[PDB]
């Protein structure tokens, strides 16, 4: 599908991308508030690495699911050499070429992408989910299975119970939820990419789950995408 250009990726000090942060940052809309039961499609974004020849790769794939059957109705993928960070901590900028390409190869128009990744509950709310948001044009929504402590903020530990969550709570604000995706399994980190409030975000992700994973379909099945890819590629190196 078509993209939006937001902008180029020619940052070179670490002032640069925070420069593109800040902009983006100001831009952000959690407003939005979107059944589950009213959309069409939902799709998945995971990205993969390995060392090659001395060189990091990547590899961006994206599954597109029906969103009442949860049938895959399209897979698609993005390879290349990803570049060295100069920089630290800004790793959803050396994964969005890759994201954007992908895209790009899009048949369908997916009404939501779950990411396996943070959004909203970032250092600068600026996490891949929501930063991808604004060159898709579509909304996101971030789900991480490690938890990014910010201003030394611990979460709370959600019941054991499936569907159960904590607020993810940061300077009075809500960063995102920790939440029990699978019961008594490692919960996953939610928060909203862009264009979705946390409501929706929840109760989206919750509709992706089934006692298999605690990743909601979309996610597990790209994240299941990537890694066969990348070893495909590494044994055909």
């Amino acid at each position: 599908m078509k993209v939006f250009d937001v902008h180029k990726f020619d940052m070179k000090k670490e002032q640069d991308f925070l420069q593109v942060q800040f902009n983006l940052k100001n831009r952000i809309n959690l407003s939005p508030t979107i059944h589950p039961d009213s959309i069409n499609t939902t799709a998945g974004v995971d990205l993969a690495y390995w060392e090659q020849d001395g060189e990091p790769y990547g590899v961006c794939c994206i599954i597109v699911i029906d969103a009442d059957t949860k049938e895959v109705i399209e897979k698609v993928h993005s390879m290349g050499r990803i570049s060295v960070p100069y920089v630290s901590g800004f790793l959803a900028f050396r994964e969005l070429p890759l994201i954007i390409e992908a895209a790009k190869k899009l048949e369908t128009e997916p009404d939501v992408f779950l990411f396996d990744g943070n959004g909203y509950l970032h250092y600068n709310h600026m996490g891949v989910a929501t930063h991808a948001a604004f060159f898709l044009g579509k909304p996101t929504i971030g789900i991480a299975k490690t938890y990014l402590k910010i201003k030394g903020c611990d979460f709370v530990t959600p019941e054991i119970e499936v569907g159960a969550y904590t607020d993810i709570i940061i300077d009075g604000e809500v960063y995102g939820r920790a939440l029990r995706t699978r019961r008594d399994v490692k919960p996953i980190f939610l928060s909203c990419g862009n264009y979705i409030d946390l409501d929706s975000s929840y109760q989206i992700t919750m509709s992706l789950i089934n006692q298999e994973s605690r990743l909601p379909i979309p996610v597990r099945l790209a994240d299941l995408e990537t890694h066969v890819l990348r070893t495909f590629y590494q044994k055909n190196h």
